[PDB]
């Protein structure tokens, strides 16, 4: 103990804001692998990160979860007395919490996604008790920030997080044109986008691709394409000629304005060429589906805007994304589709043959609503039954389980679901329910009101 120098360790991950006294180490941590940076996405807070130093392969042990180790018991009674305290940096693991708000080692500032996550907790044993360590979960390319999936508790993500990228890094949007001032060329919009709060005459730095996307001209039909400008972003421009940094205002990619414009085959152009299909903007959240749905809404011909929901599914894009009200593709699709287009939909994710089907009728939105409950809270009987066509076992599943808690909890939020149906509503309901084919027990039945 006498043999381990924090305070290297420490000025070697690049870390400024730790005590050493504060650092604690695992034996398994890759310092080697990684550093902390500021995300200048966070800078008003002053927020940290932890990046790849190198490339690092899938599954890749990074380091112990370490910190302050409490009971139960023992953290709720901390929580109580300390004024201001909370369990951002708790992790409830093994029948006790380890919290590393005060001390910890460079997991600490592992940031969160829930749909880009490229990490993971762990569980492992350590001197014979349980804890976390943090695995991999996919390929990290160096200077690509690490982001982790985990219970947030009370903070309201959902609502009040940035939506990280792996590709958001400690650079500022002017630093970032510098270093790909080549590529970039100030244009002025030719033309309204109110997808992305744009209007004619607004200045805008894009790169030969964007322009062919804002031209609707094809980019497989150019033969002079830089690999660089794929995903390179539209970076919008104030009033005031100066650059809006990351956190002032949106940015968006070649693929996310090719989705929204509605063109097909530069979507499938753009998507072969490793263009990040579930990118997502930081404030916003709108990623190619949502935005494709937006395009949808407002198209003169709709089958476009289905035919790159299409390519989307065809090519693995993350369905569960989902918006600041926690509605995921499914629930906003289920809203802006017509019945023919959600039925279709629908069916390409059949033709995936998904293995864990139950995971897109898992996610409850800010009401408590999965998207079964979703339809009917929105008298949607037709989309209702596209749902129950799919996923078979969905009552089976989640009302039936061997978890009575959370059985009655999905029973619970269906009754809220319905509690406004009329007379005539909710025996149209009970109709398709038994015709249904789902074979429901008239307990069940009853208990769903
Ligand atoms: C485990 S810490 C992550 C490291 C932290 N950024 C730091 O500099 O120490 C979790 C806290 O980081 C912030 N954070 C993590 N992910 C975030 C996100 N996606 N958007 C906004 N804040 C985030 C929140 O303040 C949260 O309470």
């Amino acid at each position: 103990d006498e043999w381990i120098d924090t305070s290297k360790i420490m000025l070697d991950l690049h870390i400024d804001n730790m005590s050493s006294s504060d650092y604690i180490p695992s034996a398994i941590d890759r310092t080697d692998l990684v550093m902390v940076q500021s995300v200048h996405l966070l800078r008003k807070t002053g927020g940290r990160g932890l990046f790849a130093r190198e490339d690092i392969p899938k599954g890749t042990c990074i380091g112990i979860y370490t910190g302050e180790v409490y009971s139960e018991q023992e953290f709720e009674q901390y929580l109580k007395e300390h004024v201001g305290s909370d369990k951002s940096y708790a992790m409830y693991v093994g029948g006790r919490v380890i919290d590393a708000a005060r001390k910890g080692n460079l997991t600490r500032y592992i940031n969160f996604s829930d749909s880009q996550d490229n990490a993971e907790f762990v569980e492992t044993t350590l001197n014979r008790k349980k804890v976390a360590k943090v695995i991999t979960t996919k390929n990290i390319k160096a200077g690509q920030q690490l982001l982790i999936n985990y219970n947030t508790y009370e903070e309201q993500a959902s609502r009040y997080y940035y939506f990280l990228n792996p590709g958001d890094g400690w650079l500022s949007a002017q630093e970032f044109y510098q270093t790909y001032q080549s590529q970039y060329r100030l244009e002025q919009m030719p033309y309204n986008l109110e997808g992305f709060d744009l209007k004619a005459g607004d200045r805008v730095l894009m790169t030969q691709i964007g322009r062919i996307i804002l031209a609707n001209y094809s980019l497989a039909k150019e033969q002079e394409l830089n690999a660089s400008d794929i995903d390179l972003p539209f970076l919008k421009v104030g009033s005031d000629e100066k650059i809006l940094d990351f956190d002032e205002a949106d940015t968006f990619t070649p693929l996310m304005a090719a989705c929204y414009l509605g063109q097909v085959e530069n979507v499938k152009w753009l998507i072969e060429h490793g263009a990040n299909i579930d990118q997502q903007q930081s404030h916003s959240g709108h990623c190619p589906l949502s935005l494709t749905l937006k395009g949808y809404s407002l198209a003169k011909d709709t089958q476009k805007y289905i035919d790159i929901i299409q390519l989307l599914i065809k090519n693995q894009v993350n369905l569960l994304v989902h918006d600041r009200s926690d509605k995921t593709f499914l629930h906003n699709a289920a809203l802006v589709l017509n019945n023919l287009d959600f039925q279709s939909v629908v069916k390409f994710l059949i033709g995936q043959n998904p293995i864990d089907i139950n995971e897109y009728f898992t996610y409850i939105d800010e009401n408590d609503f999965d998207i079964v409950m979703h339809c009917y809270n929105n008298k949607l009987f037709d989309k209702a039954l596209v749902l129950l066509a799919f996923y078979p076992d969905y009552f089976k599943r989640n009302y039936m389980s061997d978890n009575e808690g959370h059985n009655q909890f999905n029973i619970n939020a269906f009754r809220k679901a319905i509690k406004d149906f009329n007379s005539n509503e909710r025996s149209i309901l009970l109709m398709q329910l038994r015709e249904s084919g789902l074979h429901l027990p008239e307990d069940l039945l009853e208990q769903l009101g």
